[PDB]
């Protein structure tokens, strides 16, 4: 079973894996020997080796020292490349070891699965996408090290830099590969993209410039414009004339501790609320006013998590003359799969057999997320389609970013061209929103309020983060309800037995 962007899915699971390529690693030079005759120097190279879920680089450094005298040089990297990077699997402890080892070049097949033949359960994977991988060389941080050295050297990178703070694994591999890609393609322009306005530069120990989440959008968009434009030469067909898929496969190619430690970085949560600040744009008194009491936000962000988004339902009425005050009296708390960038969210809850249930109107949705934007995440607007598309489109998008120090609410509506774009991309995932827009969705007045309080509703079943219990997760499930305290993501009521 090889790989292509079928089974792309599976790259970002908790199964270790890792890239070979080899393209970088016999290189040489047209340089000119002391009598001045033109002739190929053998130049120092590399094995491109990833792990696209943590975004570890084994890259190492091949002197030119190993082509001693060699014959068929070409022939004997593949051979080379098979070498190092067995000698590298078996350094690494059983529990580090990869499930599967996908080769970038067929021709690397069979060299590797020689020298891991004692390694059957490690799995030797082809590819029929043919990544980008060979336009490592243009980072010039790696292309250094690799000149610079004077001696065979194993050298360790982290290829997202420290994107995976904000974004997820699946994410960040795509932005990474859409980098590479467009180097690939045309690397001046690629890095004029990247190194414009030098206010944004690029740290020491990054291998990128130090984008905003919100500039990374318009770098992506940029490289995917710099990307389609050059297919639309070489085939020169009509680029707007492409389906998402399509657009998709032309980029490509076509420990119990480690819990409990989250959990405690999530009881420091609560600190963050001693600086909140909320989005406050221009409104019109045509608008609605949603009042969201403090309490209701002070317990939302506790039983959140530092990373991974947690999602809710918010319910609410008015008063006399003014329909246009909201006042959230309910948060409800729903069965949900939450990721990094995302949630999976079930339906709209029955709460109709609850009290005092009578009267509330659905405002919308409330979440956490770890990017900051002043407009509506590609997710969100696909979470937000999904969710009121038929249902109740004057629905509110409150979304909030957390960062040690302070939180920042956002409210957003969603406009038409955003329910309709929603539905076109029921599930896309980002890095490749050919079609989003940041005018998808407007500014809500949202005012928070510790001069009311609401309360909670949770699921009957207590449990409501079922992101570790995946299995158990019944997005279409008929759940029942109750009010009640909800608890912790990391409450050990929510993790697997």
């Amino acid at each position: 079973g090889a790989m292509n962007s079928s089974n792309y899915a599976e790259l970002f699971n908790n199964d270790i894996k890792l890239f070979v390529d080899d393209t970088n690693v016999y290189r040489v030079t047209v340089h000119k020997t002391f009598e001045g005759n033109v002739a190929t120097k053998a130049i120092n190279g590399c094995i491109f080796t990833l792990n696209p879920k943590t975004g570890h680089l084994f890259l190492k450094i091949i002197h030119t020292s190993v082509w001693a005298g060699q014959k068929r040089l070409s022939q004997l990297a593949k051979w080379k490349t098979a070498e190092e990077v067995s000698a590298l699997v078996r350094s690494l402890p059983k529990e580090e070891q990869p499930k599967q080892i996908i080769v970038t070049r067929k021709a690397m097949l069979d060299p590797l699965e020689v020298h891991m033949l004692d390694f059957p359960n490690i799995a030797i994977r082809p590819t029929e996408l043919r990544l980008p991988f060979s336009a490592a060389m243009s980072i010039d941080k790696l292309s250094d090290v690799v000149m610079k050295a004077t001696e065979p050297q194993m050298v360790l990178f982290n290829i997202y830099d420290d994107w995976l703070d904000r974004i997820s694994s699946y994410t960040a591999f795509s932005r990474l590969t859409l980098l590479l890609r467009a180097l690939k393609t045309n690397e001046e322009s690629a890095k004029m993209i990247l190194l414009s306005d030098p206010t944004i530069t690029i740290k020491s120990y990054h291998l990128w410039p130090s984008f905003t989440d919100e500039q990374w959008i318009t770098i992506e968009s940029q490289m995917r414009d710099l990307i389609l434009t050059e297919y639309g030469r070489k085939y020169n067909v009509n680029i707007s004339a492409l389906t998402q898929t399509e657009i998709k496969d032309i980029i490509l190619g076509q420990s119990k501790n480690e819990w409990r430690k989250s959990a405690i970085a999530n009881t420091l949560l609560y600190l963050r609320l001693k600086n909140i600040y909320v989005s406050a744009d221009d409104f019109v008194e045509e608008q609605n006013v949603y009042v969201l009491p403090k309490n209701l936000l002070k317990k939302f962000i506790e039983i959140s998590d530092v990373k991974i988004q947690v999602a809710a339902f918010i319910y609410g009425m008015s008063a006399k003359d003014h329909p246009k005050v909201k006042e959230i009296k309910t948060v409800v708390l729903v069965p949900q799969l939450g990721h990094v960038g995302s949630v999976q969210i079930s339906n709209i809850p029955d709460i109709g057999d609850l009290p005092d249930t009578e009267g509330l109107e659905l405002l919308g949705w409330i979440h956490t997320q770890t990017e900051e934007l002043k407009f509506m995440a590609a997710s969100e607007v696909a979470t937000h389609s999904k969710l009121f598309a038929d249902k109740k489109r004057d629905c509110i998008d409150i979304s909030i970013f957390s960062t040690p120090g302070s939180v920042s609410l956002s409210a957003y509506n969603l406009t038409d061209e955003g329910y309709q774009w929603g539905e076109e991309n029921k599930d896309i995932m980002n890095v490749l929103s050919e079609g989003f827009e940041p005018t998808f969705s407007t500014h809500a007045q949202l005012l928070l309020s510790d001069r009311i309080t609401g309360n909670f509703i949770i699921p009957s079943g207590n449990v409501w983060n079922y992101t570790f219990m995946g299995t158990a997760f019944n997005q279409e499930g008929d759940y029942n309800f109750k009010y009640g305290i909800p608890l912790e993501f990391y409450n050990e009521m929510h993790r697997p037995v």
